[PDB]
């Protein structure tokens, strides 16, 4: 698994459940590609968004949809998503994982970066 | 002055000086549409983006180009970008402040709004 | 003067008004003892905790006394303050902001040193 | 394991590795009392401090020794720790775990909390 996506509630001190994630691969053309989507678990962990063959070196934006996750709670938040915009893969294969920390007016993002 | 950009640097605690904003509005088109742009200035702040005429309610990108920052200091990054993106609200406060805070693998971004 | 404190709540983008903040330095015997202390303003900061007479080198602790700031807001919180903890240094830049970015379950704090 | 430590490195974008972390607990007294200390491993995490029946309600300190991290990195950084301090167990048994993300002028800290 080279792509992990975890979530964090900042008012509450708790995963972020079933929020959910787009993922997106710049083509050639310079336009985003839909790449994989899914929801945060109880854990607030999304797993099995790609595997290594697919996931080549590239531009990869990660969207995370935080403005319906609060308005599920009763809050009006700042932001649309949390983007995440990064380069993968191009000094070989990594394994990523994508954190976000959210809060109704602002959010954290914390890229954690292995070499398998 | 309905909106500003402040960017700080974690690693030196310095403000972050000669970062490159671009600001986008989304079209009918659901395209980003260039609205504004500059560079921070020695307060790691960019004022003068837009006037409260042309600030209309809508939804808005804030990029920060955080990717040539780092490299500009020989330091590795994660990040292709910083992406800040909101819908303008008339019926809130009538300044927003969009505040980064860098780190080569992680930033932060909060918006203060207020009534000057 | 060399001494400025900034407290943002992430909650709802907006200064940390009325915040008790305590300032201590580190005695011979390593106790804390109470070297200044006020409330954030309307702008969320707080100025003229001290002079560069009075401020010399040492270890300084800045507690922001979070839990009261959320208790009043009627939102349940993790910690009991919010502490930063460093030394002066007469080497470095002049002015010490120490700016802190509240959640009910999170906190980051950050330093700006920049000379005036 | 009702006390859990994580701690990352937001320069490196990885574990923080060999954190020296140290826990207090206040007592009757008023006085902080050791309640137990560790290193983080490999993983950044840092797990068994404590026991379930250890564990009982009071207020407790997270001293992570954030500055002997940076300074054997070649660093110089802001704090000399990062303390973490918060009242636990008062509704009862919870698990918690502390994480902190570190750069060497600015750090957060976030508890997850939950009920077993
Ligand atoms: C000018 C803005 C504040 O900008 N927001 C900040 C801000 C936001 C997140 C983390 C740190 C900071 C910070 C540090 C020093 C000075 C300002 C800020 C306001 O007062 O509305
Ligand atoms: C990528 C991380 C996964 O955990 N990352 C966390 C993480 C990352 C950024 C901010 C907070 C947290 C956090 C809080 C509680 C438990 C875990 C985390 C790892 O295992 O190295």
């Amino acid at each position: 698994c080279p792509l992990m996506v975890k979530v964090l509630d900042a008012v509450r001190g708790s995963p972020a459940i079933n929020v959910a994630v787009h993922v997106f691969r710049k083509a050639a053309d310079d336009t985003w590609e839909p790449f994989a989507s899914g929801k945060t678990s109880e854990s607030g962990e999304l797993h099995g968004l790609t595997t290594e063959e697919e996931f080549v070196e590239g531009i990869y934006k990660v969207e995370i949809d935080t403005k319906s996750y609060w308005k599920a709670l009763g809050i009006s938040p700042f932001h649309e998503h949390a983007e995440v915009v990064f380069t993968a893969n191009d000094s070989g294969p990594r394994r990523y994982t994508i954190a976000a920390l959210l809060s109704p007016y602002s959010y954290s993002t914390t890229a954690v970066v292995t070499n398998p």
